[PDB]
Order: structure tokens, then C-alpha cells, then sequence
């Protein structure tokens, strides 16, 4: 039986390029993490309770995302290279500006998993694209639902009494189209 | 014993005429169904989450009207003969314009019911007039309850804020004077 | 941001030819749904009641799935086009012979999703693949399960005996090998 | 306050040609009992245990519907007139022969209902009408289902085997297409 490169017994060798884009991609769910813990801090600091709330959860489960994947590396036997964080962006001029920021990063991240999609499939690793599959359909709700809380907001075009309204939803947890 | 057109056994012939009526009726109560899907996916499109989930509703509600004819054609020993079905309107200016069409095509529905109604009538068909009394006076709730979110929706005066506190309205269930 | 061509906030540019394919689809979906009235209806006219049950529970299903694909359109931020519905067939010179055109019409399902996958495929949508193959999953079992429908119909040999032990079998929900 | 022919308080005189026509349905109603009494013992005497059991609850239903009707003429202030009960047919070649016989007598009882109705319609007497709405529409499916039951009887084509199993239906309350 192989050893692989974390000291495991391994299954089957990885790509080392698809593995270097899973580490990467490791640091996108991490980034989005702190980047939905800002988000949350900037809604707090304008009484914005719904959203923060929202965005704090965000952020949790993006770092849930985050571990989830590094348990993938250690099912393969390969090693985990945990990275620098950059800062995450923590000024806005408006909420629907915030929120637009927000519906790209979702988009980017699923941006990044295709990526690590493709090159799993270059390399014909099915264990890989079978993995990522229910992260996809994942992002896919993800995607509608910021799509829809972004939608909402630029709809309230500004108005405080619709934010807060809109604000309120997010408290009880009427967060998507449902 | 008779056989009727459908080939089941027959209780009482019925004019030609009148079931051709039923029959158009029958795609009447479809296309209100198509156009309620269309009205509810025009609604999702803007974020309009309650008025989604509420013509997401009416629509499957209209389809078991139809099938509810269809049933009585079998009880009548009569063939039914399902149409081609156009494709809904899709495109509206506001959410008033599309309340407007709703409540039109609730209207549309009631007249084509009377005019069945008129013309079983004119056969002493008291079969159908008893099967249709307890449609119209579903009509009458459905007409009442149209009126009043057409009614609300125009009090908005397009106001955004004002829209989403209906909307929220209508995912709450709350969709008539009750 | 960019903005999608039904509206919302976009994820991902979709290739024209893959969203008019599964526009296209719905329309299958939707033409399944109303085959399987007919079908419902032709059983009624017989007295095969778990037939005719069986048949009005699988239209309502065919309904649902066409909804799911709208959804799907909407989370892209693409525009729906519900078309013109074509009549069904609606006569059969036997049960055989019906479960013959449904069984045909389940396989017809399963090609159109597999035509847009290969379509999705063409055009690198991972987003898309993900979404039908829970679809490819469920249309397994339902082409298995008209499989067992149609085998167990052809096994009854015309028999009225054994069509009429069958029907109850259908109403009390025995409607796949289990 | 005047007086109604039967001694009481009367709401609104009845034309007598009318009250003639309600005294003879009574009659229908309970003559249909009897029929479906005399179905009853032919079913059991050839051991069709369901059929019997059947047919004992519609003799049973049908002197109900006849009390029904007997207490709308005293709610209208008239006098009954219970008339002489022809005996019923009591012979019949097959069962299917005799399912026709009480799909008929069910027609026919519908039949007599509408000539009340004609006639309370002429008169312009809007009690009757809306008194007797309920019951065609209970002979609407009581049709249906004297239909369901006789086509099943015909579709066994005399063959014991699927009559035994169909007089199973029966006893377990499987009466009619649900
Ligand atoms: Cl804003
Ligand atoms: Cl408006
Ligand atoms: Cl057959
Ligand atoms: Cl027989
Ligand atoms: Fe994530
Ligand atoms: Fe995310
Ligand atoms: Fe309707
Ligand atoms: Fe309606
Ligand atoms: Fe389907
Ligand atoms: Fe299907
Ligand atoms: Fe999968
Ligand atoms: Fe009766
Ligand atoms: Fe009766
Ligand atoms: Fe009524």
C-alpha cells in the first residue's frame, strides 16, 4: 500500500496542480468567511440587526465550507496547506452596494470550484468531481438567494423605511424567495 | 341502457353545443393556470417573493379546476377533448398592470362559466347548472379576492416600500379582506 | 454587477442555445403533463380507477417538474418563454397500447434531459450538469417503474381478469417492483 | 297566517299539480328501496356476498332520500300522500343484467327529480328548486357511480374469476372510480 503525501495510505495520487487549486480554493472559502464577517460588522454599525445577523451566519457557514474541504484533502491523504488571509474589504457607501459585493463573491466562489471542476476532469479524478458536485448545487441556492436579497434591496432604492422592513425579514429569517 | 359518446353508460344525452362549451371552458380554466405561472415566475423575476408564492398556488388551483370539468364530462358519459393551449401573456410594465390582468382573467372566467351556464340552461340541463353553482359561487370569493389585491396594490401607488409590506403580506397567507 | 437577461443579478452568462434547449424542455415536461391527464381520462372512460388515479397523480408530478426547470431559469437569472402546448393524444385501442405511448413517453423525457446535458456539457455549465442529475436520477426509476407497469399490463395478456387485479394493485399504490 | 293543507303555518301556498309531482317521486324513491332490496337477495343468493352488501345500503339510502323528500312537504305545510308500493322486479339472467337495471332506475330517478324541478321552475317556487339542487347533485354521482360499477361488471365479460373479484371490491367499500 502507497503512502501518500499527508503520511495517509492512499487511495490514488492526486494531480499536484489540482491539488494546489483545492488549497487555493481552501483560502476563497476562508476569504469569503471574513469577508461576510466585515459584512455583518458594517450592518451592525447602522442598527442594521437583520442583516448582521445574516451575515454573521454567512460567515460561519463559509468557514464550515472551508473545513468541509480540508477534510477532502485528508480522505485523499494529500496535505493541507493552510494560507495567509488577506484583509477583507470593510467599507461601503451604501447597503446595496455591500450587497452587490456580497452576490460577486458568491458567484466568485463558484467561479473558483468550476475551476477546480475542470481541472479534476482534465485529470480524469472522479472522486474529485463527485465531491464538488453537491457544492455546485450548493452555490446554485446560494447564488438565488443573494441574488434575491440584492434584488430586494435595490428595489427599497434606498428608502429607510424599505430597509428596514426588508432589514426585518432578515431577523426572522425570510431570506430567500422560499 | 344507452352508451354515450365517451362509451360509458348514459343517463341523459347532452346537446352537442353545450359540450363543446364545457370543452372550450375546460381550456379556459388551463390558460388561467399557464397564466398564473407566468404572473408567479414575473414576480420571482423582481424578488416579489409573496406574489410568487401566491400565484405559484392559484396556478395549481386553476389546473384542479380543470381537471375537476374534466371529471364531470366523465360523470356525463361525454368524451372530453383536451386543446392546444396558447402561451401565456409574460411581459408586464408593473405589478399593478400585472394585478389588473389577474383580475381580468378571474373575471373572463366567471363570464365564460355564465355563458356555459346560460346555454345548459337554454337545454334544461339541470345537471350542469347544479354542477356549475357551487364554480360561480367560488367565482364570487375569487373575483372579491382580486378585487382586493388589485385594489391594495394600486393604493401603493408603486411606492416600493409599500409593495414589500403586500408582498410579505401575501407569504404570510394574508390574501383576502378576510 | 451584471444583470441577467430576465432581470436579477447574474452569476453566470448562459449560453442562447443551451436556455433555449431547456425552455424547450419545460414544454416536454409540460406536454408529459397533459398526456398523462389524457391518459388518466382514457382509464376513467374504462373504469380502470387505479389506472385513472395512477395517471392523475403522474400528471400533476410532470406539472411539478416543469416548475422545478422554471425555478432553475429564474436562479440563472434567464428568462422564461412558456410555450404553446400541443394537444394530447388521447385514444388507445388498449391499456397495452397506452402504457406503450407512457413508457415511450418517459424514455422521450429522459432523451430531452440528456440532449440538454450534452448541451450544458458543450458549453462547460457545471451549474446545469449538477442540476439535471438528480433528474437523470429520478427519470431511472420512472422509466424503471413504467417498464414494470407495461411489463405486467403486456403479462395480463388482455385478460380482463388480470387487468382488473392490476387496477386495484395501481389504487392501493402498489405501482413499482419494490 | 293561513293554514297549509296539512295544518300548519304556511310560508307560501304550493301549486297542487306540483305537490302531486313531489307525492309521486316519494313514490320513485321508495320503489327504487325496494328494487335495490329485491338486487340485494339476488346477490345473495348466488353468494355475492359484496353486491348484497351493497345494494342492502343503497334500499337503505334510498327510503332516507324518500323521508327527506316527506319532510319537505311538512316543512312547506302540505299533506303526504303515501301511495301503494308496486312490488319490484325480481328476476334478472346476470348480474350485468341487473347492474343495468339500477343504472336505469338511477337515470330514472334522476329523470323524475328534473320533471319536479321543470315544474317548480314554471310555478316559479324557489323553495323547491334550491331543495332539489343538492339532490341532483347527489344523483350526479350517484350515476357516476352506478356507471363505474356497471362498466366493471361488463368488462368482466360473465367471467366468474374477475367477478368474484370485483363482488371483492365491494364488500371492502370499493364502489366507486375515487
Ligand atoms: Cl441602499
Ligand atoms: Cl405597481
Ligand atoms: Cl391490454
Ligand atoms: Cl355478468
Ligand atoms: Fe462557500
Ligand atoms: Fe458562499
Ligand atoms: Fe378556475
Ligand atoms: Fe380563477
Ligand atoms: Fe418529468
Ligand atoms: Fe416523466
Ligand atoms: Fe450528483
Ligand atoms: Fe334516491
Ligand atoms: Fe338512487
Ligand atoms: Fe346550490
Amino acid at each position: 500500500v502507497a503512502q501518500g503525501p499527508n503520511g495517509r495510505a492512499l487511495a490514488e495520487s492526486m494531480n499536484p496542480d489540482l491539488l494546489s487549486a483545492i488549497q487555493q480554493h481552501i483560502s476563497i472559502e476562508r476569504y469569503a468567511s471574513v469577508t461576510y464577517l466585515a459584512m455583518s460588522i458594517w450592518c451592525a454599525e447602522r442598527e442594521l440587526a437583520g442583516f448582521y445577523q445574516f451575515f454573521d451566519g454567512e460567515a460561519k457557514d463559509e468557514q464550515s465550507h472551508a473545513v468541509h474541504f480540508t477534510q477532502y484533502l485528508i480522505a485523499r491523504s494529500q496535505s493541507n496547506d493552510l494560507q495567509t488571509l488577506d484583509a477583507p474589504r470593510q467599507n461601503w457607501d451604501s447597503l446595496a452596494s455591500l450587497m452587490a459585493t456580497a452576490f460577486q463573491m458568491e458567484a466568485d466562489t463558484t467561479s473558483s470550484i468550476q475551476s477546480v471542476y475542470a481541472l479534476a476532469e482534465r485529470n480524469s479524478d472522479t472522486r474529485t468531481t463527485v465531491f464538488l458536485d453537491p457544492l455546485i448545487e450548493a452555490q446554485i441556492q446560494s447564488e438565488d438567494q443573494f441574488a434575491y436579497l440584492l434584488g430586494r434591496v435595490k428595489f427599497a432604492n434606498g428608502d429607510p423605511t424599505a430597509l428596514l422592513v426588508i432589514d426585518n425579514e432578515l431577523r426572522a429569517g425570510q431570506t430567500q424567495r422560499g
